[PDB]
C-alpha cells in the first residue's frame, strides 16, 4: 500500500500553471498499472462537473515519481489529479491531489 | 478535398453543452487518417490559450460523420474541434469548427 509523499504542485498550492505535474511515492511504482487522470472542477468565480484535460502520464527520473504532462497550458482554476499506485506489492492504492492555477 | 458540410453543434452556435459533436463533410471518410481534437479557448469573461480537452474520435451512423466525444461534460465557455478530414482520394484537409457552451 505505497503512499502519497509529496508532490508538485503541492496539494492545495495556489500559483502558476505547471509544466509537469509530479506526484512522488513512498515506493517504486510499476508503471504498467500506475496511472492518473487530470480533471478541471472550477474556473475563477464558478465550479463546474469535473472536465477531463488532455494529459500523458508516464514515470520521471525517480522510480518513485510519476509524472503527469498536460498536452496544453492550464488556464486559471482547480484541477484534480485523480491517481493510481501499484508497487510490487500488487495493491491497487488511488487518491487525489488538488491545486489550484493563478 | 472534402468540405465540411455542416456540423452539430454549427459554427458559432451558442447553447447546451453537448454529448458529442458532429461533423458532417461532403465525401465518404477513412476512419484510420481523419482526427480531430478538442480544445477551450475561453471561460466565460476570459479568453485563454488552447486547452485541450479529453474528447474520442470515431465515425457515425453514415460514412461522411465523424463524431467527437467529450470524456466528461463540457463548461461554460468557447470551443474549437479542430479536424482533419481524408477522403479516398487521398488530400489531408484541416478546419476548425467553433462554438460556445452556455
Ligand atoms: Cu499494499
Ligand atoms: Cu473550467
Ligand atoms: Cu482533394
Ligand atoms: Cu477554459
Amino acid at each position: 500500500h505505497p503512499k502519497l509523499v509529496s508532490s508538485t504542485p503541492a496539494e492545495g498550492s495556489e500559483g502558476a500553471a505547471p509544466a509537469k505535474i509530479e506526484l512522488h511515492f513512498s515506493e517504486n511504482l510499476v508503471t504498467q498499472f500506475s496511472g492518473a487522470k487530470l480533471v478541471m472542477t472550477a474556473m475563477p468565480g464558478m465550479e463546474h462537473s469535473p472536465m477531463a484535460v488532455k494529459a500523458a502520464v508516464s514515470g520521471g527520473g525517480d522510480p518513485k515519481t510519476m509524472v503527469i504532462t498536460p498536452a496544453s497550458p492550464l488556464t486559471a482554476g482547480t484541477y484534480k489529479v485523480d491517481w493510481r499506485a501499484v508497487s510490487s506489492d500488487t495493491h491497487p492504492i488511488t487518491g487525489s491531489v488538488t491545486f489550484k492555477v493563478k
